[PDB]
């Protein structure tokens, strides 16, 4: 929309208050003009029809409960865009400042969120297994990173190239969460998952096994559900990613940790310079070793710890 840039206030899914960039043209729109070509938030009004309507508010105050997911979706997109830009120097997910569009209240009691190739979609959950998904910032950056993958490596969504796709999005979703200092961990969806249980989460990076995910290549899932287990084998890469940063002994294999700033940067490079659409786990390892060597040298500690971590997970 064409209008004046302003700032409004709303309450998020967790009852947290914040300011969000909006645009004024008779109504106050969830349109942020300060980031690239902008961030747009739409109202899917419980239908499956996308994007649906650009969000319109009459007073710039988003305190109604119906408003909560649009607030968080909008805002969390805004810090994710900022992490990318400030930390890897990328403008938007395409590297050119493309507009970020998000739709909230999609379907009725939809337990999930996704990147559809051109926009992000968030359901509201059944209110028991999940609460509105835009409420978890790691969910929101996990989603945006899928945009980012699509425009860089383009990892096909199935088998090992698809589990690497899903681990990237969980690795930067977790880096974005530490980036904002929003109570970070090495867990996925913990903030939006099972409102009645405490301490649980969708997946764990620190211990994928907690919830049953392989934490070793020899545990790899070979059937068919979930596109050859995209969201299952992703744990092998999350564990590896977890060891490089923090360090540790997995299966008798010790890893000295190099920290997360360096984990983010060896990964963003592997992802943008060496990954292809068909890359497998053995290729991800070459690629990460090659980026680590690119940045820290052949004989670095960093180079050594990525080796150790893929060795500990059984990758190659
Ligand atoms: C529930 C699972 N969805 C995801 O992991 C997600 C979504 C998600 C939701 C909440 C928190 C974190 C992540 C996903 O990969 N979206 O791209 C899923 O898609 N499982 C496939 C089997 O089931
Ligand atoms: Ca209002
Ligand atoms: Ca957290
Ligand atoms: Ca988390
Ligand atoms: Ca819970
Ligand atoms: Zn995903």
């Amino acid at each position: 929309i064409t209008g004046t840039s302003t700032v409004g206030v709303g309450r998020g899914v967790l009852g947290d208050q914040k300011n969000i960039n909006t645009t004024y043209s008779t109504y106050y729109y969830l349109q942020d003009n300060t980031r690239g070509d902008g961030i747009f938030t739409y109202d899917a009004k419980y239908r499956t029809t996308l994007p649906g309507s650009l969000w319109a508010d009459a007073d710039n105050q988003f305190f109604a409960s119906y408003d909560a997911p649009a607030v968080d979706a909008h805002y969390y997109a805004g810090v994710t865009y900022d992490y990318y830009k400030n930390v890897h120097n990328r403008l938007s997910y395409d590297g050119n400042n493309a507009a970020i569009r998000s739709s909230v209240h999609y379907s009725q009691g939809y337990n999930n969120a996704f990147w559809n190739g051109s926009e992000m979609v968030y359901g509201d959950g059944d209110g028991q297994t999940f609460i509105p998904l835009s409420g978890g910032i790691d969910v929101v950056a996990h989603e945006l990173t899928h945009a980012v993958t699509d425009y860089t490596a383009g990892l096909i969504y199935q088998n090992e190239s698809g589990a690497i796709n899903e681990a990237i999005s969980d690795i930067f979703g977790t880096l974005v969460e530490f980036y904002a200092n929003k109570n970070p961990d090495w867990e996925i969806g913990e903030d939006v998952y099972t409102p009645g249980i405490s301490g649980d989460s969708l997946r764990s990076m620190s211990d994928p096994a907690k919830y049953g995910d392989p934490d070793h290549y020899s545990k790899r899932y070979t059937g068919t559900q979930d596109n050859g287990g995209v969201h299952i084998n992703s744990g092998i890469i999350n564990k590896a990613a977890y060891l490089i940063s923090q360090g540790g002994t997995h299966y008798g294999v010790s890893v000295v940790g190099i920290g997360r700033d360096k984990l983010g940067k060896i990964f963003y490079r592997a992802l943008t310079q060496y990954l292809t659409p068909t890359s497998n786990f053995s290729q991800l390892r070459a690629a990460a070793v090659q980026s680590a060597t690119d940045l820290y040298g052949s004989t670095s500690q960093e180079v050594a710890s990525v080796k150790q971590a893929f060795d500990a997970v059984g990758v190659k």
